[PDB]
């Protein structure tokens, strides 16, 4: 694809929390271009290229116990870009606990991730009380 | 910078006041030579007067609400973003929006940039 449409964002990004959600590390790291940056969070030191990228998702996912589902519509612009509310679910001090997100991302005249900036802090991460 | 949990405040105070409709209030949180965005991908509207000007425009029937979807996400460097729902009248529908705006704020705690995110894929009729 050429630059993706603003339906082709929103179906883009959907795609991509499903991987995040089934751990497909390298099905992920396929999504984005191989220059591709990661800020997450975002204000952290970006992550440039495509091996540095796929362990910080083995890092970030590689030991399992991580859910990721939307919490609300892909929104879409019509310059390639595209942002989407979702939450996490994973462990945290033995229990189970969610950090609510909210990705950004910047695509490609060939269809792939070029940025991504995932926001959040500690503020975000949220337990059973 | 302002701190996340501070973030967290502004940014329900900038929902807060687009529901309510006053558009001065909403000009006073921003910075000098704050930039809007908005839509994103549409170039930035800059100067104090024609960030008045969107906002009146757009908001001033007093028929636009506002409100939160969801938690406002902030960072340690001053920047949040949030989900939001606009409803509206648009040329007798009603109507409502999906919407994400992305903010910076300066350290004398004023919108130094805002990016809304949003399509007319994100337009429902209600
Ligand atoms: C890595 C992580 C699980 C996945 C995840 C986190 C934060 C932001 C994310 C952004 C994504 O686009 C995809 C996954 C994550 C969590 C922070 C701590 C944690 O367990
Ligand atoms: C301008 C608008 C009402 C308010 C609004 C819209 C879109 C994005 C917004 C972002 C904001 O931070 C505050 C208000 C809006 C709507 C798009 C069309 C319309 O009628
Ligand atoms: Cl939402
Ligand atoms: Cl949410
Ligand atoms: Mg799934
Ligand atoms: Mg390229």
């Amino acid at each position: 694809m050429n630059l993706p449409t603003a339906q082709e964002v929103q179906g883009l990004m959907a795609r991509y929390i499903e991987l995040v959600d089934v751990g497909d590390i390298e099905a992920i790291v396929q999504m984005y271009a191989d220059d591709a940056t990661v800020e997450d969070p975002f204000g952290q030191p970006p992550i440039h290229g495509r091996e540095q990228i796929a362990a910080f998702y083995r890092q970030g996912l590689g030991g399992g116990k991580v859910r990721a589902c939307l919490t609300g519509p892909v929104r879409a612009s019509h310059n390639g870009c595209g942002a989407m509310p979702f939450r996490v679910e994973m462990v945290w001090n033995g229990q189970p606990c969610a950090l609510d997100v909210i990705d950004v991302m910047r695509f490609d005249e060939h269809g792939r991730i070029q940025t991504m900036q995932a926001y959040w802090s500690e503020v975000n991460l949220s337990v059973r009380e």
